[PDB]
């Protein structure tokens, strides 16, 4: 057998091509030619009303569209069974082979396979795919549209392991050894016996154990000495290799990643991994990645996960649906625990055309396929069966918890917004942020396990500051919108220092002072004060498309912007969640017009103390005892610098210089070599600089990109939540000084040059070897 990449060279038709588009004979020669993964939605035009979509779905186009592709069968595969794997299609896909209807599948986040074998022909075979997003309000966030994950042809001996057909389970015994069991489904038509062989390949490439078993499900038992345990700090991942053999000839092979670790959950001390207790420092994210929408290449996923990893984050919650195979594979190798969530609402829709409409009929097939796909990932520590569910019923809750308990007895089940029951772990959402709530749950339910599945909710825009506190309900209300129930956040100054920001009511402050109920810092301090609370998953890692009223294309929920540029809140978390000594200063020091006026300069740090300097004159030293450090500083232009001290030694610094008028750009790339024809991504971050190279924090200059050689544009973005612009054209305005361009290699080798230009700026060039 073999796995064939089936992404290249599909045909695509925006809009509904009609009934005929399923048949063999249809003429698709006028159709666009593209490669998948593909999100047609991220290719269109923002419209407030015309697209059908709204504040939740993110104002981009949906509707119906079609894909088609031709393939031929080699001679080698005359014997073979041939299937098609779709890792995901949003949504309501139907598929046809040589005219024959294979099925319709509503759920847009689930992987699925169809058997083509019985319908294959002499020469040329036709696939047609209809994606039906005509009922566009399918999510409380921007979803994307299309064949947004890869597609493969699974070509096997009639005797093979079906997709999702292996279940691996282990039990650790101290640290000397572990035992494990293997459940392997086998499809076959021939009665002669089969010798199943399996290998645990260690992270270093060596084979650490073998097990063998004759089959006529096939279940194996094995063990291993000193297995290398999986943790965030040490993501050891074994690769399980399983073969079906006969007369010592391999008939089928299947590989998957697995790992060894022990999970314990209790209501007194929380979570323990490998016997060592561990606070869960978590974030939620959605499946979409800004300028690329739902069709995310692995390199970009990697880039984002690594930014999370460097912030000190050790878990992500897949709000609120299954993610891609690639995501779980990278959490396994990178050391990020997952709370893997399968649903938002249940059978009452939350957005009018969402899975609500399909639940009663599809919940069981979907959730089974979900659990069977992901239950082997060592990264996954916990399941969620939904989130702020409306019309919840004990009957439905039991149906779900039992299914998960049955198909995976080795991990607990929670559900977001279930704070006061068939759950193993209560999940606190926003009410966990109100005064007294956590305490009152603990007094009253001291034997229940608890985790904050969505705490806290804070709002912030990159490069924007307000010295006075804003509260969402009064100052930036959500579309469905108390004093005594928030944790106070005092104003930084008596009078506002940035009154010019009142002209951007759709941007929130990047101090720790624009929120709903609680600061980021206070949330985390509280979570730490309660050993019984396993941890928290903040709402908003990356800003994500959708869920924002016009004229916003995205919300201010994340601590990193929609282009993957850290906001100050990123460094607030880094300062609380990591040990390596660091210090971070806010805001910048470019305040022309405000000479003499008070700027509140705020420090985040993990050092013992910090001393602040304006042009190397000391503004005084302050010890660090857990709060943010504030100095009120009269503005004079110059170099502002915070020095971080441990044990009397200065071990970290942060600074800013006052910028002059914009003059050129600084280019910074994550890579400078890229393999031709691959799907790698070059990410270039652009800063508008003055004549001495100091970044301009207020620059919004329009830029132009020019690529020569074998390089292609993938998308551009600036992080401005109220700027709507075509993502796949080489123009972009900067936002508070920055913007980002994503490049990929073309088909052929050579030397690649990006040039960046703007009116009244000196161009700069950047070379990428291919």
């Amino acid at each position: 057998g073999e796995t064939i990449n089936f992404c290249k060279g599909w045909k695509f038709h925006l809009g509904d091509a009609g009934k005929g588009a399923s048949s063999s004979s249809y003429n698709d020669s006028q159709w666009r030619i593209l490669n998948i993964p593909h999100d047609w939605s991220i290719e269109g035009t923002y419209k407030q009303f015309e697209n059908g979509t709204d504040w939740q779905s993110g104002f981009l186009p949906a509707g119906i569209s079609w894909y088609r592709k031709t393939f031929t069968i080699p001679s080698k595969w005359k014997n073979k069974k041939v299937q098609i794997l779709f890792e995901g299609v949003y949504l309501n896909s139907e598929v046809w082979i040589n005219g024959h209807w294979l099925g319709k599948r509503p759920n847009g986040y689930i992987s699925f396979v169809y058997d083509l074998t019985p319908y294959l022909q002499e020469g040329k075979n036709q696939i047609a795919v209809k994606v039906d997003h005509s009922k566009a309000l399918t999510g409380r966030w921007y979803t994307g549209s299309g064949i947004y994950r890869p597609v493969y042809l699974l070509v096997s001996n009639p005797t093979h392991i079906p997709y999702s057909g292996i279940h691996f389970r282990s039990k650790l015994q101290n640290k000397q050894s572990a035992t494990y069991t293997l459940s392997i489904e086998i499809e076959t038509q021939e009665k002669k016996p089969i010798k199943v062989k399996t290998y645990l390949q260690a992270p270093n490439g060596s084979i650490a154990d073998t097990s063998e078993k004759i089959f006529v499900l096939c279940f194996l038992s094995g063990s291993i000495r000193k297995p290398l345990l999986w943790s965030p700090d040490s993501p050891n991942v074994y690769t399980l290799i399983c073969q079906l053999t006969r007369d010592n000839k391999i008939l089928d092979e299947c590989r998957l990643p697995v790992g060894f670790r022990q999970l314990e959950f209790n209501p007194v001390s929380g979570f323990l991994l490998n016997g060592k207790s561990l606070k869960i420092k978590g974030v939620c994210d959605h499946h979409t990645v800004g300028a690329v929408g739902a069709a995310v290449p692995d390199d970009l996923l990697h880039y984002r996960l690594k930014l999370l990893k460097d912030m000190g984050c050790n878990a992500i919650r897949t709000s609120h649906n299954p993610f891609s195979p690639a995501f779980y594979n990278l959490c396994d190798t990178m050391g990020i625990m997952v709370l893997n969530e399968g649903l938002d609402g249940w059978n009452q829709p939350k957005a009018a055309d969402d899975y609500g409409n399909y639940f009663d009929e599809w919940w069981q097939k979907d959730m089974t396929d979900f659990i069977k796909r992901d239950r082997n990932h060592p990264s996954i520590i916990m399941w969620s069966i939904g989130n702020e569910v409306t019309g919840a019923t004990p009957e439905i809750q039991h149906n779900l918890v039992s299914l998960f308990h049955q198909l995976d007895p080795d991990r607990p089940v929670t559900q977001g917004g279930t704070d006061p029951n068939y759950l193993d772990i209560i999940g606190f959402n926003g009410n966990g942020e109100e005064i007294g709530e956590l305490e009152h749950f603990h007094k009253n339910y001291p034997t229940l396990c608890a985790i904050a599945t969505e705490v806290p909710h804070t709002y912030q825009t990159r490069g924007v500051y307000r010295s006075q506190t804003q509260w969402r309900r009064r100052d930036f209300p959500a579309p469905w919108e108390f004093k005594h129930r928030v944790f106070p956040i005092p104003d930084l100054t008596e009078k506002e220092c940035f009154p010019e920001e009142s002209d951007y009511p759709y941007y929130q402050s990047s101090y720790d002072n624009a929120s709903v109920r609680i600061s980021a810092r206070k949330s985390w301090q509280r979570t730490c004060s309660f050993p019984w609370l396993m941890g928290e998953f903040r709402w908003g890692s990356f800003d994500y498309l959708g869920e924002a009223e016009w004229p916003q294309r995205c919300g201010n929920f994340g601590i990193i912007d929609i282009a993957a540029i850290p906001k100050d809140a990123y460094f607030l978390y880094q300062s609380l969640w990591t040990d390596k000594p660091m210090v971070h200063l806010l805001p910048h020091w470019t305040h022309p017009g405000k000479e003499g006026k008070t700027i509140p300069v705020v420090i985040y740090t993990n050092c013992d103390a910090v001393e602040l300097f304006i042009n190397n004159v000391s503004l005084g030293s302050k010890p660090y005892t857990g709060e943010q450090l504030i100095w009120l500083v009269p503005y004079s232009p110059g170099k502002i610098e915070a020095r971080g001290i441990k044990k009397g030694k200065i071990v970290a610094t942060d600074c800013y210089q006052s910028a002059e008028a914009p003059h050129s750009v600084a280019l910074a790339s994550n890579k400078y070599s890229v393999k031709a024809g691959s799907d790698e991504v070059i990410r270039i971050e652009i800063d508008i600089t003055d004549k001495n190279g100091i970044p301009c924090p207020y620059a919004s200059n329009e830029l132009s990109f020019h690529v020569s050689g074998p390089l292609r544009l993938l998308g551009v973005d600036n992080g401005n939540p109220t700027d709507m612009f075509p993502y796949q054209q080489p123009h972009c305005r900067c936002f508070r000084g920055k913007c980002v361009v994503l490049l990929q290699s073309d088909e052929e080798k050579g030397k690649g040059t990006l040039t960046v230009q703007g009116t009244k700026l000196v161009e700069k060039k950047l070379i990428i070897e291919v």
